[PDB]
């Protein structure tokens, strides 16, 4: 809508404050004029339907609890394109600053988020499972993450190269995890999930098998369930990724870390210069390569690191 760039403050599903930018016409609305062709926020209504309402709001003051997954995905969309346009040079998913659009409240007791093609989606959970999801700057990364895949390599969704997508938005989710600097681990959705359990999440990428998910290529599943299993053999890229980056033995191979940052430069520049919609994971290994070869030399620790690190998990 057109209006004025205003300032709001609220707290989000954790409890935390933090400012928000807004538009004031008549209302405040969750709509961030500072990033690209901005930031919009969709109240669902705990309907199914999308977008549902521009976020409005009387006062700019977002400390109710009906608030709180609101402030946090407006928030964390704007964490999210910090990341791509000053760690990569991406203006928003599409590289040309698409719209970032997300809804909150969706349905009733929804325990997942997602991106479906055209703006981000998030549950409140069932106060059991999940929490909000949008308290989770993993899973608000995670998701816009697909669309950054989605118009770039194209990943189909299923099988091995549905795997590589899945593991590209944990990758990444945890990238910016780190960049924002609260908190930062190797799981993902520990925030928002079973809040009456700590220490627990949905996945590990440094130990995939902690949930059950394979870390090699010989575990990998090979039914029908999860479309052809791609949040279960993303374990064995997660893998893959975390050795790259902090390096360890694994199956008494050893890889030698480079850390986050290199990881980030090699998996963004395989993802956008190397993979197609089929890619599969051996596929992948030659992108990750050819990618640290490209940025450090074919010579390079990094090259090796992203040998040492496929080797590791079994992807020749
Ligand atoms: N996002 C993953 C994990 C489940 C989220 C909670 N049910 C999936 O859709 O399978
Ligand atoms: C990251 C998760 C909370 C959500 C995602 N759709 C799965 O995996
Ligand atoms: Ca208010
Ligand atoms: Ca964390
Ligand atoms: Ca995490
Ligand atoms: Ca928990
Ligand atoms: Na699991
Ligand atoms: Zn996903
Ligand atoms: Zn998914």
């Amino acid at each position: 809508i057109t209006g004025t760039s205003t300032v709001g403050v609220g707290r989000g599903v954790l409890g935390d404050q933090k400012n928000i930018n807004t538009t004031y016409s008549t209302y405040y609305y969750l709509q961030d004029n500072t990033r690209g062709n901005g930031i919009f926020t969709y109240d669902a209504k705990y309907r199914t339907t999308l977008p549902g309402s521009l976020w409005a709001d009387a006062d700019n003051q977002f400390f109710a609890s009906y608030d709180a997954p609101a402030v946090d995905a407006h928030y964390y969309a704007g964490v999210t394109y910090d990341y791509y346009k000053n760690v990569h040079n991406r203006l928003s998913y599409d590289g040309n600053n698409a719209a970032i659009r997300s809804s909150v409240h969706y349905s009733q007791g929804y325990n997942n988020a997602f991106w479906n093609g055209s703006q981000m989606v998030y549950g409140d959970g069932d106060g059991q499972t999940f929490i909000p999801l949008s308290g989770g700057i993993d899973v608000v990364a995670h998701e816009l993450t697909h669309a950054v895949t989605d118009y770039t390599a194209g990943l189909i969704y299923q099988n091995e190269s549905g795997a590589i997508n899945e593991a590209i938005s944990d990758i990444f989710g945890t990238l910016v995890e780190f960049y924002a600097n609260k908190n930062p681990d190797w799981e993902i959705g520990e925030d928002v999930y079973t809040p009456g359990i700590s220490g627990d999440s949905l996945r590990s990428m440094s130990d995939p098998a902690k949930y059950g998910d394979p870390d090699h290529y010989s575990k990998r599943y090979t039914g029908t369930q999860d479309n052809g299993g791609v949040h279960i053999n993303s374990g064995i890229i997660n893998k893959a990724a975390y050795l790259i980056s902090q390096g360890g033995t694994h199956y008494g191979v050893s890889v030698v870390g480079i850390g986050r940052d290199k990881l980030g430069k090699i998996f963004y520049r395989a993802l956008t210069q190397y993979l197609t919609p089929t890619s599969n994971f051996s596929q992948l290994r030659a992108a990750a390569v050819q990618s640290a070869t490209d940025l450090y030399g074919s010579t390079s620790q990094e090259v090796a690191s992203v040998k040492q690190a496929f080797d590791a998990v079994g992807v020749k």
